[PDB]
């Protein structure tokens, strides 16, 4: 019943809830900091950094978004055995300060933010080697978190 553990339980409850209307949490800088950067956390976060506004003309962003949606929706269909994994996105035009902080000069990028510490090397998905099939994103998430998502349909 510490202030911290009540805070933590309150955060998780806010995420658990938001993911009951949207399988992917659309974040600006403030939201990214609150739910990803700020302690405490006991959950993993997956983030797709993207640039989906038409003026950015990022075709790969658009294609990868479709597979990310397929993946997050597969998870939302069959989880809630877990409040330990959540999915989010940061769009360049909504979180430009986050891209700057992460020294991102391109898109899209998928990252895993563990509950403690900083992302490790392997916590950046190797898009340029693997491509972005939902099933490959899932394999990578399993490797990093031991949460295994069965993608339906492809």
């Amino acid at each position: 019943a510490s202030k911290k553990e009540n805070l933590l339980a309150e955060k998780v409850e806010q995420l658990m809830e938001w993911s009951s209307r949207r399988s992917i949490f659309r974040m600006n800088g403030d939201k990214f900091r609150k739910f990803i950067k700020a302690p405490p956390r006991n959950y993993s976060m997956i983030v797709m950094f993207t640039a989906l506004q038409p003026q950015r003309q990022c075709s790969v962003c658009r294609q990868a978004n479709e597979e990310y949606q397929i993946l997050a929706n597969s998870w939302r269909y069959s989880s809630a055995f877990s409040n330990k994994l959540f999915f989010s996105m940061v769009d360049y035009d909504e979180g430009t300060d986050v891209f700057q902080q992460l020294n991102m000069n391109s898109a899209p990028t998928f990252m895993h933010f563990p509950p403690k510490g900083r992302p490790k090397r392997a916590d950046t998905f190797d898009l340029q080697r693997i491509g972005f099939a939902a099933e490959q994103l899932a394999k990578w998430i399993a490797d990093r978190t031991d949460v295994h998502i069965r993608v339906f349909r492809l």
